[PDB]
């Protein structure tokens, strides 16, 4: 009941892993292809591996998650020399999704050329808002810049594309960045990427929980659905129909699942719950999904999809 | 214990109403006075009197509350009358705040120009961000009409005036904001307003809770904690000393006070939580931060202000 059609391909079902999360190692990468996720994406990469930023970094919460990271990642080439050799096998359902975080544009603009140089068929995500690298803003939330760079980018590359953006807050700000988007040949929109620089607190020891930025980091959860519900819908309903949408963003049970669907998200990706329950979460999601559809009587994501009501 | 000097004037407590929540009428503002809250501010007003957006507008949710109240209000004259007559009675320690939020440059300046005129000898809060006004976005998030309009404002009033501003997101747009508004004799900065258009949906009607705006509204409540606390401290380390600060979002228990406390707020202001409990929340609170306090072996805040640790 859950297939799925996304940038001309064919999935199972619309869950995958969040970028950064269960994703760093080719072990993760295999387990997340053992497990039912209809599809999965490599942690963001860099030209060269990155250690990453001090621990701890990243702390459970009840309401969610922080995490300042800092963009560990065993590089650029590792990702690449992966995908490249399983795509070979042709031993999965729809393509692969690669995560590029460069710390420069020069940097982003170097991967995407090796990547449209290389025989990688799958599909590439330009993350434009990791809020955990210190000295360095989310891109995304820089319209100029933003376009400047996506416009170089679109001169060459011709592969799938889609863009990880930071949240927005004002309905002004979604006009502004669909007006950017909407002039390119984008496959898809991923909204959203954490809420950035959030601050969480022990009372009793009377000190913030992770260890660099004095504390700062993403938040990610519960804490953060109603604004990725948001994001998602407000881009639905601006962006051209060519420009698929990923929801990302409190994802949880077959419930989230089905509020981003209703909002028009075509795929879900979901962070912070498949850190703490590991790859046995989508069985476990995608069976509550259905059972939510079966109770309303719908045999495919068609019968609700983007069909959120106003009152 | 919870004696607080702020704005060089003296309050029982830190503890105040958020504007917005029960303080659109006299009876409303007794009420808080009657209350332990240590101060109290009006509900933002604008020239004229406003029946605000089409209901319903305003809805409870598990982690907190989301809303589009659309400003409604009786008018500036209608508080500013009150205010005054209340301000020669001295029937209680420490001044009344007023809250505005123009629709307009003009419609601030003029607002502020009568209050500057008038007697009035009380607080004056200034709404940079109100996110529910149809087709006005939150003036906050653009820095450059931020600016300007904060220029004229100094360039005639001399009485004690604050600035509620929205939620930020990224540490550069801490040091724009904080650049700009140390170059004012500021009273203060209020962080923070409600986290800006959310979404919230009732999975079985599959539609929208609220009417205006498709669903779209302020979140409040424990959804905003980590960015509210993000905002009170990240302004802390970076306002000048002259410049205090309120803390705003996701207080609801001694707990949750205490750590905006810690951050760096000097006033703490309660939406959400007083929306659904009443006045009797100040009595609550206040006994619960009085324990914390007392477990801590301190004997007034000043043991703890802006003392939160880093790692
Ligand atoms: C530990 C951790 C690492 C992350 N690293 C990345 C990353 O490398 N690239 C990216 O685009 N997003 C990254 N994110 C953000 C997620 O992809 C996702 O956008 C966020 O967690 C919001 O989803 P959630 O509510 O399900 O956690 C990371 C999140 C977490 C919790
Ligand atoms: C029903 C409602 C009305 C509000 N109206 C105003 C307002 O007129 N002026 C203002 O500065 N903030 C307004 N706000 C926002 C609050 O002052 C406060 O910043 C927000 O609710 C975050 O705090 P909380 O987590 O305790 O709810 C309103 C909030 C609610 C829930
Ligand atoms: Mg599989
Ligand atoms: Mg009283």
């Amino acid at each position: 009941m859950l297939n799925t059609t996304f940038a001309n391909a064919k999935f199972a079902n619309p869950f995958m892993n969040a970028s950064g999360v269960h994703c760093m190692t080719i072990e993760d990468l295999e387990e997340l292809k053992a497990s039912q996720a209809g599809a999965y994406i490599t942690k963001s990469s860099t030209l060269e591996k990155r250690e990453g930023n001090p621990l701890p970094r990243y702390v459970d919460l009840e309401l969610g998650s922080i995490n300042s990271m800092g963009l560990p990642n065993l590089g650029f080439d590792y990702y690449l020399d992966y995908v490249l050799k399983n795509q070979k096998e042709n031993a999965q359902e729809g393509p692969i999704f690669f995560s590029i975080a460069g710390m420069s544009a020069a940097e982003n603009i170097a991967m995407l050329k090796k990547i449209q140089e290389s025989d990688f068929s799958g599909i590439t995500e330009l993350n434009l808002s990791c809020p955990n690298v210190p000295g360095k803003p989310q891109l995304a939330y820089d319209f100029e810049a933003t376009e400047k760079l996506l416009k170089e980018v679109f001169t060459f590359f011709t592969k799938p594309l889609g863009v990880k953006l930071p949240p927005y807050f004002d309905l002004v700000h979604f006009d502004i960045m669909a007006e950017i988007l909407n002039q390119f040949p984008l496959t898809y929109v991923n909204s959203v990427n954490s809420i950035g620089n959030g601050l969480f607190i022990d009372p009793e020891a009377e000190s913030v929980v992770i260890k660099p930025k004095d504390g700062f980091g993403g938040i990610g959860g519960a804490y953060i659905k109603p604004t990725a519900l948001a994001n998602v819908r407000a881009f639905y309903t601006r962006l051209k129909p060519e420009i698929q949408i990923i929801g990302t963003g409190g994802i949880e049970t077959g419930q989230d699942a089905f509020e981003h669907l209703l909002c028009g998200a075509t795929m879900l990706q979901i962070g912070t719950a498949l850190h703490k329950e590991g790859p046995a979460i989508f069985d476990r999601i995608i069976k509550e999904l259905e059972e939510i559809m079966n109770q309303k009587g719908y045999q495919s994501i068609a019968d609700f999809h983007g069909k959120l009501k106003s009152l």
